[PDB]
């Protein structure tokens, strides 16, 4: 059996950072460190991270008086940070600075009094954080997931309507979305395309080229992260029954009996750690050397704060 590798896989910069936030943060001040939320969803980093120290609250309620508390990369709310400014705690960001640029221009049509349409999956953690962006009771926040949701969208001032996008969404699904709101709101403002980032962009089209290859893909990646449940999702809609999994113990020996070729990739909060032992599985299982598909080069790496060096 032929194992392919998509290419890009794996951790994005902004995932990166973060998790490379709360490592120092515990070589510097030792245990505890509490985190909002999972840092990224990965339950293999999160439970390293616990295993070392790190304490993940999903409310800052849950944090003592003089802690040192890390808000995850998805960002969050304006409400949450004030919480943790009120209090005794001392803060770091790990928000990538990808999910930030969508929050400012939230931001900036809150302060105008402008109504904005995030295009984004209710109860997100990132959704949460930059709909938590906009306060002003003057203008409106929308969140739509769909087109049906577009359908039945009613607004104040459509002459004054902008959108934003989660991520870490599907592209193709995303751009429906935005077709729908033009149609339905033909004076609404917005990016280019969408605030789908380059490592989500990067990695969907990477499973789009082995899918085509493959007859099984394997996507590393938690249940809850967004991103690597949109690689399953995308090679499942070209016919090949794909899997996400958390590590190589996940492999169900049916799934590739007698299939002469198996791709994996990886979400962007997986580490390469748990794609080598997923590779050293299906290599039990018959598989060949892992060949690396020829991808996209990427180059961005988002340097940890001076303030944890
Ligand atoms: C922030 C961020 C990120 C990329 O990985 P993740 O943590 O799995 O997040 P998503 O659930 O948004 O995909
Ligand atoms: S998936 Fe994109 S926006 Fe999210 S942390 Fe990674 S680089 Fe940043």
């Amino acid at each position: 059996m032929q194992i392919l590798l998509a290419n890009p896989r794996g951790f994005c910069a902004g995932v990166d950072r973060a998790i490379s936030i709360v490592e120092n943060a515990l070589a510097i001040y030792g245990a505890p460190i509490y985190v909002r939320h999972e840092v990224v969803h990965n339950r293999y980093v999160v439970d390293s991270l616990r295993e070392r120290g790190a304490i993940f609250i999903e409310q800052i309620s849950e944090v003592p008086d003089g802690a040192i508390l890390i808000f995850s990369a998805h960002g969050v709310s304006q409400a949450v940070r004030n919480e943790a400014k009120s209090r005794d705690l001392t803060v770091f960001d790990a928000t990538c600075p990808l999910v930030t640029k969508v929050h400012m221009e939230v931001a900036r049509a809150s302060r105008r009094g402008e109504e904005s349409i995030l295009i984004g999956h209710a109860g997100h953690p990132e959704v949460e954080g930059t709909m938590g962006q906009y306060s002003n009771p003057e203008g409106g926040m929308y969140l739509v997931e769909s087109p049906d949701d577009v359908w039945k969208l009613t607004v104040k001032n459509e002459e004054k309507l902008s959108f934003m996008t989660q991520t870490t969404l599907s592209v193709d699904d995303t751009s429906d979305v935005i077709d729908a709101l033009r149609k339905r709101f033909p004076k609404i403002v917005g990016p280019r395309k969408d605030d789908i980032c380059y490592a989500t962009t990067n990695r969907q089209e990477a499973v789009r080229a082995l899918a085509e290859q493959a007859e099984v893909v394997l996507v590393v990646g938690s249940k809850n992260s967004s991103n690597s449940n949109r690689l399953a999702e995308l090679a499942q809609r070209m016919g090949k029954r794909a899997f996400l999994i958390d590590d190589a113990k996940d492999i169900q020996e049916e799934w590739v009996k007698e299939v002469k070729c198996v791709g994996v990739t990886a979400g962007a909060s997986a580490p390469d750690i748990l794609v080598q032992n997923v590779v050293a599985r299906l290599q039990q299982l018959g598989g060949g050397e892992a060949i690396p598909l020829e991808g996209r080069e990427e180059n961005i790496v988002f340097e940890v704060p001076k303030e944890l060096r």
